[PDB]
């Protein structure tokens, strides 16, 4: 492999993936690849980006090759770093990457969801860092955001992210890399979630399930795989297991691989990715990295290797697939306490509008290093003293306030500033005890003719001056 020629870009046509050069169907034979430490005090990323460190990726690629994978799933990259060496070394061995756009500390919050300028900036940074690589198979815009019947209202926020990532990619000069979603496997929500992500005017491009139903020496029938396969027959977009490898008893046989690539399942599923390469506290690994940073192969590795080696999925060509076929789904009805994802999505976050808040507000909280753990406490307090309707985002009802798309810190700054103005002590003491709070002297500078922040200023002046105290 000299450059990227061993990995032609994969495209989606209907509900299958195809090699863009040969037209042969593409099946994912994958593994999750993400290394945990082991940095905070020295301001390094909390996560490790193995794809930006040749020392790590060049160690592991020979073992990934032994294993027989053609795809990795990666959960977090650092978009400020180069990825050319590791992505090309993967390509040279015929390996592709499925990549989440989020990172552990910048993701859609299932406990208080918003689709905002900060998360969108994160997504765009990843897209711009990784889209040059023909072996970038697809991006995940969310990973099990909704996870049970109590947080289904997070799903509209994820669909907005899919829409906005797709639009950003379409307007860019990049290859049109598909954007999809990865979900869990909760019985009460699974059918609604699959329908929701292909309903209405916005759709995921592909759909991964984190699939742990087959434990030990199970079968197609007894595991649940037969039932899931029947559920997904004719589902309009490609589907695959984004994770598999139940670890109730170890060593894991990985006999589910025989079913997955067998004739019955290969007509519906596009393959899957084992979870996971590294042995960490959760006991899902196939290798252990020792104290000197060497790779020790574990019993699970040999089992998975043997299963991948004999998996020979029967695909069909693009031409055969398209023969006699030309590739609008109703969204699930709302039922209080069961399914609460409105079809009406939040709008694309507006960076320019939100940026005006940074300039004009008297009281602000600095994003860098802020203790986000205290934010629930801070909102409960602030919203008991001023009216937080202007930042409320309700995915149940499809109601989104004027500043609901701004960053969490911008939202806090807006309510903190409202409270400062309501109290009216005019003493530059912002009424919130956090080291990241400060009085913004730029707020004392009048907007000139003709500032691009005049409209936001008018909004904020109206909101602060007319706060319901008659």
């Amino acid at each position: 492999g000299v450059s990227f020629e061993k990995t032609p870009a994969i495209k989606i046509v209907g509900n299958k993936f195809f090699d863009s050069e040969s037209g042969e169907q593409f099946f994912i034979k994958g593994i999750a690849y993400q290394l945990q430490r082991s940095a905070n005090g020295a301001f390094e990323t909390s996560y490790i980006d193995a794809l930006a460190d040749p020392k790590i990726c060049l160690r592991d690629i020979p073992f990934l090759k032994m294993l027989g994978v053609n795809t990795l799933r990666v959960y977090a990259i650092d978009p400020t770093k180069s990825h050319d060496i590791c992505m090309e070394a993967l390509s040279a061995e015929g390996m592709y990457v499925l990549l989440d756009l989020s990172e552990p500390d910048i993701s859609i919050n299932r406990e208080n969801p918003s689709w905002d300028v900060h998360i969108f900036e994160r997504y765009k940074s990843v897209i711009d860092a990784m889209s040059s690589f023909p072996n970038l198979l697809g991006y995940f815009a969310g990973n099990q955001v909704t996870n049970d019947h109590t947080n289904t209202f997070a799903s509209p926020f994820v669909k907005a992210a899919i829409r906005d990532a797709k639009e950003y990619i379409s307007h860019s000069n990049h290859r049109k890399i598909p954007v999809g979603y990865s979900t869990n496997d909760d019985a009460m929500t699974r059918d609604n979630l699959a329908r929701y992500f292909v309903c209405g005017d916005v759709k995921a491009d592909f759909y991964g399930i984190n699939m742990y139903e087959w434990c030990g020496y199970s079968t197609y029938g007894t595991s649940g795989y037969r039932e899931r396969t029947k559920e997904f027959e004719g589902y309009p977009i490609p589907v695959f297991f984004s994770e598999f490898g139940c670890n109730l008893v170890r060593p894991r046989p990985f006999t589910e691989v025989s079913a997955l690539y067998g004739n019955k399942m290969s007509s519906v599923w596009s393959g899957g990715l084992a979870y996971m390469y590294f042995e960490e506290e959760n006991e899902y690994g196939v290798v252990k990295i020792n104290d000197n940073d060497g790779v020790d192969i574990l019993p699970d590795f040999k089992n998975l290797k043997k299963e991948f080696a004999k998996a020979d999925p029967k695909g069909i060509t693009e031409e055969e697939y398209l023969t006699a076929k030309e590739p609008s789904v109703e969204c699930p009805h709302i039922a209080v306490g069961v399914w609460e994802a409105n079809e009406k999505l939040p709008e694309t976050p507006d960076r320019s509008k939100c940026a005006c808040l940074d300039e004009i507000l008297p009281c602000e909280i600095v994003p860098f290093g802020a203790e986000s753990g205290k934010y629930e406490e801070y909102f409960s307090y602030l919203c008991s003293k001023v009216d937080c309707s202007d930042i409320l985002a309700n995915g149940k009802t499809g109601e989104y306030g004027e500043f609901s798309d701004c960053s969490v810190e911008q939202k806090l700054s807006l309510q903190l500033s409202k409270l400062y103005c309501k109290i009216g002590a005019n003493d530059r003491h912002c009424p919130l005890n956090d080291k990241n709070v400060y009085f913004n002297l730029e707020s004392l500078q009048p907007l000139t003719s003709e500032s691009i922040c005049k409209n936001v200023f008018d909004s904020i002046r109206n909101i602060t001056y007319n706060h319901g105290d008659y």
